[PDB]
């Protein structure tokens, strides 16, 4: 939601980059209230 | 591209953060290649 996002060190498997994409793009969502 | 975002440690600037929503929404399209 509109919390930091789980870094899983500097290589994360894709699904889990795409759950970090869903937490990231909800994040900036929230603290920045525009389309990208 | 398609290529590993640089991670900016565990708290990164809302503007950077954009960056890698870039880079990372990018490396996604090309790895999976699936709408998100």
């Amino acid at each position: 939601g509109p919390s930091p996002p789980p870094y899983p060190g500097d290589d994360a498997p894709v699904e889990d980059l795409i759950r970090f994409y869903d937490n990231l793009q909800q994040y900036l969502n929230v603290v920045t209230r525009h389309r990208y």
